[PDB]
């Protein structure tokens, strides 16, 4: 990350941190590259960064390998066309004598460019999905001293930002919003979990509960419990 | 939210938020849209994207069918004048052979600019209002350690900003002054809810009766009853 | 309070809550009407922005209603000058087909200009008292742990920003200065409050006898109380 | 201060500052007085708002009024000149026909220029001491939570910055920082105060008399006291 | 580190700590390396300077006469070539009367520019890895009040940073995750340390066993130790 | 220090608060003056004012009285040169008819620039050491909430800006880690001063004894104490 600037490094940097907390394939993810490539429209060479710069190694190393196979894949098609498309793999990758540099790319027709994009779109996600990198939806716990309110919205936010199928988003959070929470709210969480009723929202019954644990009421109370 | 730069960031981003936590026909929103449709004149594409960025996906796609049929309405009407208007669904639109790029619909006539503001914002009041959404006024929370001062202050800002009716806005922030209290103040108005004599405001009184509440005398207060 | 980005923007924003909070003829607004009129030369139409966008909804239209009469009665004037002056209703307002936008406004003389000036300022200060609009010198209170000292040193400034006559300013603060102090201190100044002797100022007697309020020592004694 | 800007402000509300909190004769004042008289050489205009944007209302007017009378004095002295000096009152006031706005009084010679910053600084030293204004040598208090090092520290840098007599300075500090100490440390500088002795620095004994308070060490000693 | 200002100073400055803290051939500085040697192309001047200012003076020192003994067997190489390479020594080092200033070294081809970074990338390897500088991975220590999710990462990340092979640098994180910690996490540690089952990850039993440290649920326990 | 803006301001309100807490002749000093004396290339007004700007007012008065000196001297080698060097008192100093303001001063030879630095860097060095200004290695205190490692840290680092032998230093450092400590970590170091095993670190032995001074435990003993 040095080279001291590039025409671009918030969204660098951004995307770099995201795939690393919420993994390539994210809801995250998958909306800003959504974003990115419908609007900034990028030539081979971009793609070459934009992924280099935010891909982990090895996962970059897949998407490069998927790309060269979605290419192909294009290839015959174009050849295929009637008439034929004049666009060669050359073209799609950003390899060879004629599709170099940026300044021959930056010549490349929008019928390539769109073509590029859709592989690269395919191929990121054909990225395999990390069963361990920073899964974040287990990983966000509540801090000693953090009021559980900002937890849970917390986890929700990162909930948003990883789960995809919101069915099972609920059912994770409701189960990290226990889960993870810190012993002062455990405490507090124990005897109402698993007793929720049906209707009321869980982790809205889960704030009920915790509500006023950090303050000086509950200090008191626990400065009762020290002596007694 | 990627695409490096646009030019104009924080009005968007500020409305998006806005629509989020106070929902799109609020008082807040409401007036945000007024200042700036009838300030920073605006063609169809403007509102594509100031809709587009700021409109839950759901909630643009409502606007947009009302936007549309808010087209053909006025197309009746620009036909129907006498001399007729010369201005076609597509120009109100933005969608067309004459009326396509950024480049075109720059050179649209004061008419045709301020038929498509008011029927912009004829469509963006018929988007359905949330029952859901992060109700503000009631997502407000005392924190566990927040003077209560400071949260009355916010809920009555929030009041403002999501509640259209005086009247009702101030029995809602009366009711909500009291449940989304923290307990260590509930504590205190509990006894004078419901008893406060007319004439006096009620959340002037909450106020008076949780003074000091948070501070080096509360907690000493707390202590006794910890060993008591 | 959209539109992107205008000609000048920290001094409106800060004469907004400066009127919301201090209130349209205090010292302190008063004050900056001062500076900016005789300095930064105003046409009409700047006029009719700066009010705008700093008076309250229906402050503005007791603004602009007193203005029209002003300018009628130096329309009087003007006809009623020997050599006759030659400056017309429309010309003071910024209203009518000479007088309309900017461009023509900036082509006023200095005559015009300056009359314009005083007939604002004398519009202004017609704006009506607001009797229950933040009168900030009742709003300050003193926050559950902020020092004694700063507490009173706020309500001072206030008071120098709201209350013209120094002394009535006087009065308020050492009422308030009792009255609005969190119950820690105010029973320091309780047994001190009208007992204060001739000559020695009394806020500063009562920043001696809360000296101490809010540390170690302060605590230490209260937690005495607590178990005794 | 309002008027959007001036081509220079950060020294100007420094110096505004600074003569309301140390005193338009004190040494912090009349140090920047003496590096931005000598450096940024200034014409009668400039000083007009100078001194303008720095003073207080009524000083103001005294150093106005003494500046005239210092500018009297040397058009005696340049009529007495052998060769006369031809500058008149009207150049070194800034006042006149040949001498009124900025451009006329760019024109200045430094003969001119030069005898207009002495008269200046004289007319600056002839404005009466405030016996009241913030005489920040006795308004610095200790805070409830500050520790001792750091308040002197303070103290010192205000008398530095606003007693002149090195001697006194030592002697108003030394006795300052007893008297306005908060509790908590007057209580370890009593039976030291006045009992220093010779050679050894007096705020340097209390500094070490102090060193602990504030601390967990200091609390646990106090609650013994509480409970004791 | 005086001189104003550089055509790049974040970089420099980065290093500069980097070295410092984690060491000459860390992973870290041999990431910024190698991001940068092969991005902003560079000439013997520019590693002249970015040297200068990274490493320690010994370190430097020892660069240098490193590199030289590279450039000399690099000439070697290019007078062994067939046909020759017409690169000599001062080339390489940017000594001499034809390879002086920037402005010659400017003009180097990119064969001599690559050979360049080789050799210096080689000869920053060969600088001797320091034994006592900052070995960051031991001079981490959890701070009083920190919560040890935070210093565990901390520690990882300066794992991350320092430690180049993989097994290793799990070994020392757990090691360390153990013996910098401060006396209240140890206490919690200690039971569990060495008894830790397979599988499970070491650190993140760690975790789990030190969740609630810091919280009022910790303090009011010790509070009950203290009496007891 | 006014006169709105110079060419540049940031290093020299360093190297003047450098001065005024570390000494003309410090590491710290020397290293800034070296580097800015090497780069930076200077001409006499530019070391008039690099030393007015950071030097106390008797300090520059010293060196300024040293220059001369140092240039008398190097006029007498001048002469004494064969051939001769055309380079008079005036041109080193920066007084006279030929080198009086920067631009006269601009066309210097490098011969006669260098030998001016030389000059005053010698002239720097022979500025009488303060024996009371600021001494910061025994100004520097611990906190009365500071960690001890911080404490430590920010001390070595004053010893590395402040004194110039390293094995003074360590003594130095040694000995103020006890005696400036606060009274919570002198009572830690007391039973282990002067015990401490050759080999182990002194201060590393320190910061193992303080290792947990001012967290929750530390707290509950001292509790503990009060009560008992």
């Amino acid at each position: 990350e040095a080279r001291y600037k590039s025409f671009s490094i918030k969204m660098l940097k951004d995307m770099k941190e995201g795939v690393k907390q919420y993994g390539p394939n994210s809801p995250y993810m998958r909306t800003l590259l959504d974003s990115i490539a419908h609007g900034h429209r990028l030539i081979p060479y971009d793609w070459e960064i934009l992924a280099k710069s935010s891909l982990s190694p090895s996962q970059f190393l897949q998407f490069k390998t998927w790309w060269i196979d979605g290419v192909q894949e294009q290839v015959r098609r174009n050849r295929a066309a009637n008439p034929p498309v004049n666009i060669d793999a050359d073209q799609l990758l950003g390899i060879g004598q004629n599709w170099s540099t940026i300044s021959q790319q930056a010549l490349m027709q929008n019928e390539a460019i769109e073509q590029v994009r859709a592989i690269c779109l395919r191929a990121w996600e054909k990225i395999q999905d990390p069963g361990s990198t920073c899964p974040s939806f287990n990983t966000v716990r509540q801090g000693s001293k953090e009021p559980y309110p900002d937890f849970v919205a917390r986890l929700q936010d990162v909930a948003q930002k990883s789960i995809a199928d919101e069915k099972a988003r609920k059912v994770i959070v409701e189960l990290m919003a226990y889960e993870n929470a810190n012993p002062e709210c455990q405490s507090a969480i124990k005897p109402l979990k698993g007793k929720v009723p049906a209707g009321s929202d869980v982790i809205s019954e889960y704030v009920k509960a915790c509500d006023g644990i950090g303050g000086a009421m509950h200090k008191a109370m626990l400065m009762a419990q020290a002596i007694t």
